[PDB]
């Protein structure tokens, strides 16, 4: 029984980043102890606290003293605010590390989220191995590493490009579908994004939540050893488990509803927390589901201008065919149900991976962050989903919503899309087995943290 080396994790964004980070740490237990050094700009949300306090004991949490973001623009994008949050928390992170080291504990590694590269400077000064955890696609990681070159060769706004951007090892992406922070090169968000991308080379390794079976092109290009590019460790798919072994409780009503429906016949609609639609956009979706014969399980949230904000008599037209849920739903238990045949998601990488892991074809409805690049890679790259076309007014009309739903649940492309999605499902469980490619990646990262 040797002492467990300690590891500090520095998350960037909200719950969407803690989940994969937590699963990453949970899979390295009990070889190491962990501490979430969580930067804050205010009282941590009850969601963050309740989640982190439910992790195993070996994964501690330390909410760093909150910082003042009032001097940042009121319209600052989230990437700008997150970068300032880490920078203004480095003294706190220095003290947190100083308390563990002062006690004789070996701090073996600092794992910084994709927008916490400024914390690598602390790890380098203290002789700690800096690693970067990328809770997104290998495609987007390739975009980060290529962003420096893409900036030196393109001068105009990316949405003004005629040809798609050619990222090493990835499929072409039009400038309008590039990640949000690059859509305005005059905004501080783009300067920060460039700042971090240039600093990825400072890490001894990038841990990306993806695997080769899911992104053959980008992964093989990332694994290509080059000077000035860090080693990459594909450890995906990292997703939470369902209520299969996470507590004992009574069956939710929505799951009982799925039990009575046929196999692969229900379309699960959920844009996730922070995936709010406009009243007009929500009406279009509500109109198609009202007049469709498709079975749906829809998680609804109040628009930005909730089951009473739905159109007139919507619940009357969709009684036993569909089931509306307010705000929240057990996403993983739904996706694992046999009656779920499709998933209309915002393409958040956690939601995407949970759908790939259970072999559920997607309706790619990207919204923000890198979801549009995830939609392109899923629908046009892997051919496991359909993307409704957005109009010039930002609204996705019912004609497109009904089109993709129809081609997916019925039709022959939805027949090929499902078969292809099953191949990825079997591949996802494969890379996570004792003979898996990702099981090795974790093992190798652990050995590096234990090396010397
Ligand atoms: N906010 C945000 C979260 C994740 C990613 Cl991969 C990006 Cl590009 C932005």
């Amino acid at each position: 029984t040797a002492p467990p080396p300690h590891v500090i994790i520095v998350p960037s964004a909200g719950m969407g980043h803690l989940i994969p980070l937590a699963e990453f740490a949970k899979r390295l237990l009990p070889r190491f102890t962990f501490t979430f050094a969580v930067p804050t700009s205010g009282p941590p949300s009850s969601s963050q606290r309740d989640f982190l306090s439910s992790l195993p004991a070996s994964i501690d949490t330390s909410f760093l003293p909150e910082v003042d973001l009032s001097d940042a623009p009121s319209d600052a994008q989230i990437e700008t605010l997150m970068s300032l949050m880490v920078v203004r928390s480095l003294p706190s992170l220095r003290d947190l590390i100083a308390s563990y080291s002062a006690s004789g504990r070996r701090v073996a590694a600092l794992v910084v989220d994709l927008f916490a590269t400024d914390a690598i400077d602390v790890a380098l000064e203290l002789g700690i191995r800096p690693f970067i955890f990328f809770p997104s696609t290998a495609m987007t990681l390739s975009f980060f590493l290529h962003l420096e070159k893409l900036d030196e060769t393109v001068s105009c706004e990316f949405a003004e490009l005629s040809d798609p951007v050619q990222i090493p090892g990835c499929i072409p992406v039009h400038g309008k579908d590039l990640i949000d922070p690059v859509q305005d090169r005059k905004n501080d968000a783009y300067k920060w994004l460039l700042h971090h991308s240039k600093r990825y080379k400072l890490a001894e390794g990038v841990i990306v939540n993806s695997f080769e079976g899911l992104e053959g092109g980008p992964i093989r290009e990332l694994l290509h050893p080059e000077p000035g590019k860090p080693r990459v460790y594909p450890v995906g798919p990292l997703i939470q488990a369902g209520s299969c072994e996470k507590g004992a409780a009574a069956r939710p009503e929505c799951l009982k509803w799925l039990d009575q429906q046929p196999r692969g016949s229900v379309l699960f609609v959920n844009f996730g927390s922070g995936g709010v639609l406009s009243t007009e956009q929500q009406n279009e979706l509500a109109g198609v589901l009202a007049h469709s014969q498709q079975r749906f399980l829809w998680v609804v949230r109040p628009p930005n201008d909730p089951l009473k904000l739905l159109p007139e008599g919507f619940l009357e037209q969709t009684a036993g065919r569909g089931l509306v849920l307010p705000m929240w739903a057990p996403q993983i238990d739904v996706l694992s149900h046999e009656s779920t045949g499709g998933f209309l998601t915002h393409c958040g990488w956690n939601s995407t991976l949970e759908s790939v892991f259970h072999g559920v074809p997607l309706i790619t409805w990207p919204l923000y962050a890198e979801q549009k690049m995830n939609a392109v890679m899923l629908t046009e790259g892997l051919r496991v989903g359909l993307r409704p076309s957005v109009g010039k007014d930002g609204i996705i009309r019912g004609a497109e919503i009904a089109r993709v739903i129809g081609e997916l649940m019925e039709g022959e492309e939805g027949k090929r899309i499902r078969s292809k999605m099953q191949e990825l499902k079997r591949a996802a469980s494969a890379v996570l087995s004792k003979d898996g490619s990702s099981t090795r990646a974790l093992e190798e990262v652990a050995k590096i943290w234990e090396s010397k």
